[PDB]
């Protein structure tokens, strides 16, 4: 279920550091709420300053299918403001004995500012060049722009795919040296690059992207592995 790699992208990526996705959990990819319409995914009991609550949780369409993709590409990590007890039991049922979300950090390990939890990344990792945050809201990434995959925040529309739609891009992402020559593009110039190592960056990132556009050129055995990956990926 994931497209197959050109001798060149291979070689590449063993020159390239090992690369962290740190992964938000509310409308990102989940959307829970407690007591006070579809059937819910799973149902948390937590008791919270000794009260028992019950967290009724959704997941965001493709969840365990991206899960399981981009924990082939990545080191994820959870990083919520919720509370260990809540943030804790829903990376459980996420991970479902698959062992990709055991790092985790929690609201006491988010800074307050402006009414808005900031996820320091460097509690994570400090070498910035090889972290990624993905997160729907944008103030929680406020100290590390460069380094953020926006995502639109999810509640309950049965017709989202923004998970599988970021797989090719999360994919190419990877083969760069840092992540941060691809993600801090995203005034009045044409200029994507302002480096000779971040245009190599791109050169990169691109050159998994053509694997992906190309792919049907390919012989038997890799075309087909590539019409898998197409009607996997919405595509
Ligand atoms: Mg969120």
């Amino acid at each position: 279920d994931i497209l197959p790699l050109s001798p060149v992208s291979r070689n590449r990526l063993a020159q390239v550091k090992r690369k962290i996705l740190v992964l938000d959990l509310d409308e990102t990819l989940i959307h829970s709420h407690h007591d006070g319409g579809t059937p819910p995914d799973f149902i948390l009991k937590v008791v919270i300053d000794k009260h028992p609550v019950r967290f009724f949780v959704h997941k965001r369409p493709h969840v365990d299918f991206f899960l399981e993709v981009v924990s082939q590409w990545y080191e994820l990590v959870v990083f919520t403001a919720s509370m260990e007890i809540y943030g804790s039991a829903v990376a459980d049922k996420l991970d479902n004995s698959r062992s990709i979300l055991k790092r985790r950090y929690y609201r006491q390990h988010c800074t307050l500012e402006l009414g808005s939890y900031i996820k320091d990344l460097s509690v994570v990792h400090s070498d910035l060049s090889s972290i990624v945050i993905l997160d729907n809201s944008p103030g929680a990434y406020r100290s590390h722009p460069d380094n953020a995959i926006p995502i639109k925040s999810w509640f309950s529309d049965p017709s989202d795919t923004a998970l599988l739609n970021l797989l090719p891009m999360l994919d190419a992402l990877r083969f760069t040296a840092d992540v941060r020559s691809v993600l801090s593009r995203n005034s009045a110039k044409g200029s994507e690059s302002n480096s000779l190592e971040q245009a190599e960056d791109l050169k990169a990132f691109e050159r998994r992207l053509t694997e992906y556009i190309h792919c049907l050129q390919a012989p038997s055995i890799i075309a087909a592995r590539c019409r898998t990956v197409l009607a996997e990926y919405n595509m």
